[PDB]
DNA sequence: GTAGCGAAGCTA
């Protein structure tokens, strides 16, 4: 048994108290953290070392950053892209967790079709499938996983015609997504649940969340080792109808053997 | 238009 949840925190800082609790109360084995917004040193160790979790993580200043916590040893820590040697923004950490290859994302944005961050966002995509091919070359069991800013399908938009080839949801975009589906990784959550509105981001602007208007960003891709072993995937809204929020809602997958 | 950072604007 194994359960990997994954968490767009926006801000390690505001949002360690909940991180913590998301910890201490039906603790997933393995739980990894995009855009922490902290730098290097600025991670909050001691108080997750305190409660028993092992973590490792790539920050910087004021945006970005990725982290994963576990129970287990992370092993053979990997930063950033191997095709992307020179790109500052810290968006990827992998590592090896009882047996597990964890790829952490925090995909790039892209803003509008045509910001300069979508040829980046484009550039950027390229290289994580070049990493995620030669990954899976030497670990069955692999989970890419995190936020990837790219809404898969039309059922993961609360309003597909408004977002005609708009950001998240443009038809490039989605062939960026499928790219890493041909690797032969699985979308987890379509897997355990092929129908119905699964939205893992809501707007903080236009009280989204409560209106239930937003977009599934948040994904777990599997290897097929993993999507053999799979049980079941979950949005934690809970936790995204907490004071204070952040705009993302933590996504869980559960595994058996 | 909100949120977070960092101190005005950028990013999401
Ligand atoms: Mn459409
Ligand atoms: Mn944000």
């Amino acid at each position: 048994a194994m359960k990997i949840t994954t968490w767009n925190v926006n801000s390690l800082n505001v949002r360690l108290p909940q991180v913590q609790n998301l910890l201490a109360d039906n603790p997933p084995d393995i739980l990894v953290l995009q855009e922490l917004k902290l730098d290097q040193d600025k991670f909050p160790a001691a108080a997750l070392q305190m409660m028993g979790w092992h973590c490792v993580w790539s920050g910087q200043k004021t945006y970005n950053g990725v982290a994963i916590v576990s129970r287990s040893v992370p092993q053979d820590v990997h930063f950033g892209l191997p095709a992307l040697p020179d790109d500052p923004q810290r968006r990827v950490i992998a590592a090896t967790v009882s047996g597990v290859r964890v790829i952490n994302v925090y995909c790039v944005n892209g803003e509008a079709l045509d910001s300069p961050k979508f040829k980046y966002k484009e550039q950027w995509f390229a290289a994580l499938t070049e990493f995620v091919r030669d990954e899976m070359t030497r670990h069955g069991k692999l989970v890419l996983l995190g936020n990837f800013n790219i809404a898969p399908a039309d059922a993961d938009c609360y309003d597909p015609e408004k977002w005609h080839e708009k950001i998240h949801c443009s038809s490039v975009e989605r062939q960026w997504f499928q790219n890493l589906l041909d690797l032969g990784l699985t979308d987890s959550l379509r897997q355990v649940h092929p129908e119905g509105a699964f939205y893992t981001w809501f707007d903080y602007r236009g009280a989204m969340f409560q209106r239930k208007l937003g977009l599934r960003i948040d994904h777990i891709l599997v290897s097929p080792a993993m999507a053999a072993a799979l049980k079941d995937v979950r949005v934690d809204l809970e936790t995204r109808a907490l004071e204070r929020p952040s705009d993302h809602a933590p996504v869980t997958a559960e595994f058996d053997w």
